[PDB]
């Protein structure tokens, strides 16, 4: 699971972030809330996906990314 939690400043473009997310991911918990999109990933490369799908609506997207995985440093290049 990977934390993503998008920001909203308007109302449309939030439910272009629910649709663009749902169509391919209907699993996704979408949590639209004014202010943000609280979501939630199941892979690192489904998160690059989905804040990705975002970024289709808006590229500079500020998507807080926390988790992920605890990407262990001797076995990272």
């Amino acid at each position: 699971m990977v934390d993503l939690k998008i920001d909203v400043s308007d109302d449309e473009e939030a439910e272009k972030i629910i649709r663009e997310i749902r169509e391919q991911w209907p699993k996704a918990t979408v949590t639209r809330t004014n202010g943000d999109i609280k979501l939630d990933a199941q892979t690192e490369k489904e998160a690059e996906k989905m804040e990705k799908a975002v970024k289709k609506v808006k590229p500079n997207a500020t998507i807080r990314k926390t988790g992920g995985s605890l990407e262990h440093h001797h076995h990272h290049h």
